[PDB]
């Protein structure tokens, strides 16, 4: 401060951030190199948002595109966080109290409180100030940080995906806002006798994210256009018949039951939403059309199938036969055996898994899809509460026609539930390659964890103790991917887990089917499932003291 | 299909083979030297 201008040796040492600069000439010559080969139009800016000289946390790069309605200039921009590693933020301190004894909590902070209303109204001014137009109204288009620990200097082809997603993205908020006609169901008929057909996968590998970032995904739904005619040409040739993708994993939680209902629930939850690359466009009416595939992975229980032992291989990381460590035998069952088949592995389900599942939502503010998970968000609970409801609900009327209101009631029937809970995003470097945080889990945490059942106990508590403080769960939930996973953890960011409302989903579901869209997919005997239909509630009709006192009532 | 000139929103995304160019570019390099160096005669075609 003012030790250096009372001194004023000769020489400047530090004061500069070197991962801007370096950014912004990159995505110039992306820029320009894109322009050149005829990939986009220079109507879009890039500016640079310095932490320096506007005294914010972390700088940030914004793409602003302007458009005129009415006379009224709108500008849309969609910054892009630059954290950087070489600088340390100040921490958060809490205190909690235990008896007579005092303490102070070192907290740490995310990119996702970084980026308030504040940071959003100076950004605004300040690209306000430079485009010339002083009372411009600016609109977001979806915040996207670009994670730290990547090299710049050979990551052209994320960074130009993501320069052209996010042109992609100011587009389609800027027509949003103009006005264009909805996308609805009735428009797919194609009047070609064609037909819609979803297919269900499973996968081992995770999925990548346009910057590299893994993302868990063992049940994958997709829709596809079947054009199969009778003489059907280009044979081994097929056009980009697939118009959706929902990346689903299964999870275990136990119900609090002291020892016929099954001990275990299995929840589902949903990591990624998203259309088909060949698709540019991105509306809010497709993304509940895409969301309606999740449901369909029940036609056939589906979600259990990545359950089943693989043949050949035993990561022992994702077991089932943990399950049984607190079942009424104490010890494992014992999978990877001769014996062992699909025989009793539906036996073993029935008997220990409820058979219906739960579906969960891992809502991200600062994920791609960040406009919609906002919204679901305030949906959830706040003080923007009936505005996001009578929008969801609007926009379901738009997709396929409407009536929405014969199926649910957003009057008195909650859409989105919050339970509470916070899920850190990161990565850890497995052996062989990068893998995904989320992969530690309740089956994870119990496979490692042999027989101890109090520290498995306390893990479990650790997520969802409404008494204990939040960032006391935090520590313990970093402390134990630590101690499980391994050192090459490195968190990028959070996310919230939401539960949705049990007669929405069965609601949306059947508005869709009713509304013409019709889409076609695809052992030893255990006893008599139908005969407990039919049973007789009566019983056979045949016609085969209250000694006194005196009272002065009566 | 149809649903990219439905909104036709600016910019392109994906639609092309980028392992045939490189390949017709490498192969004709390759067929310069070594008709520079003797080594064929200048007889044949490549086509992509």
């Amino acid at each position: 401060g003012g030790i250096n201008s009372q001194f004023t040796r000769s020489g400047n040492v530090q004061g500069g951030d070197a991962r801007a600069s370096e950014a912004l000439t990159v995505f110039t010559r992306l820029k320009e190199q894109a322009v050149a080969q005829q990939d986009l139009a220079d109507d879009f800016s890039i500016l640079r948002f310095d932490r320096d000289q506007h005294q914010v946390g972390w700088s940030s790069l914004v793409i602003a595109k302007q458009i005129s309605l009415n006379g009224q200039p709108v500008i849309a921009v969609r910054p892009l966080i630059l954290p950087n590693n070489s600088i340390e933020l100040p921490k958060r301190k809490t205190n909690i109290v235990n008896g007579m004894q005092t303490d102070v909590i070192e907290s740490d902070i995310d990119v996702g409180t970084v980026f308030s209303a504040q940071y959003f109204n100076r950004l605004s001014t300040y690209v306000q100030n430079t485009l010339g137009k002083p009372g411009a109204k600016v609109v977001l288009a979806g915040p996207f940080p670009i994670p730290a620990d990547l090299v710049l200097k050979d990551s052209e082809l994320q960074l130009r995906n993501l320069l052209i997603k996010s042109v992609n993205a100011c587009d389609d908020i800027l027509a949003l806002h103009s006005g264009e006609r909805p996308f609805t169901i009735a428009g797919l008929k194609g009047q070609q006798g064609e037909t819609l057909a979803a297919k269900v996968d499973i996968r081992t590998q995770p999925l990548h994210d346009t910057v590299g970032n893994p993302i868990r995904a063992d049940i994958v739904v997709t829709t596809q256009r079947v054009r199969r005619n009778g003489q059907q040409e280009n044979e081994f040739y097929e056009t980009d018949v697939k118009l959706n993708q929902v990346a689903m994993f299964t999870n275990l939680e136990r119900t609090p039951q002291a020892q016929t209902p099954a001990p275990w629930v299995a929840s589902v939850v949903i990591t990624d939403v998203r259309n088909a690359d060949g698709i540019q466009a991105n509306t809010p009416e497709m993304y509940w059309f895409a969301l309606s595939n999740a449901f369909r992975s029940t036609h056939g229980h589906a979600w259990a199938r990545p359950f089943l032992p693989m043949t050949g291989v035993a990561k022992d990381m994702k077991d089932i036969g943990a399950l049984g460590w607190m079942s009424a035998l104490r010890n494992r069952i014992d999978t990877k055996a001769a014996n062992f088949d699909d025989a009793q592995f539906g036996q073993l389900m029935l008997s220990q898994v409820q058979p219906n599942p739960v579906f969960q939502i891992d809502l991200n503010r600062m994920g791609e899809t960040a406009q919609m998970d906002s919204l679901q968000l305030d949906a959830a609970g706040g003080p923007n509460a009936q505005k996001a409801a009578a929008t969801i609900i609007r926009q379901i009327n738009n997709l396929g026609g409407g009536g929405f209101e014969r199926f649910f009631d957003h009057t008195t029937q909650p859409i989105l539930e919050r339970t509470g809970q916070v899920i850190d995003l990161g990565n850890w470097f497995d052996g062989d390659e990068k893998r995904d945080r989320r992969d530690l889990d309740n089956l994870a945490a119990l496979n490692a964890a042999e027989g101890n059942e109090n520290e498995f106990w306390g893990f479990y508590g650790a997520q969802l103790n409404p008494n204990l403080h939040p960032d006391l769960r935090n520590r313990q939930s970093r402390n134990y991917d630590r101690q499980y996973l391994g050192s090459t953890v490195t968190y990028t960011g959070k996310a919230e887990r939401c539960t949705y409302n049990a007669k929405f989903i069965e609601a949306l579901d059947r508005y869709l089917a009713e509304a013409g869209l019709q889409i076609t997919m695809d052992q030893r005997f255990m006893g008599n499932s139908v005969i407990g239909n039919n049973m007789v509630s009566g019983q056979a009709q045949v016609h085969s003291q209250y000694q006194t006192g005196p009272s002065s009532f009566y």
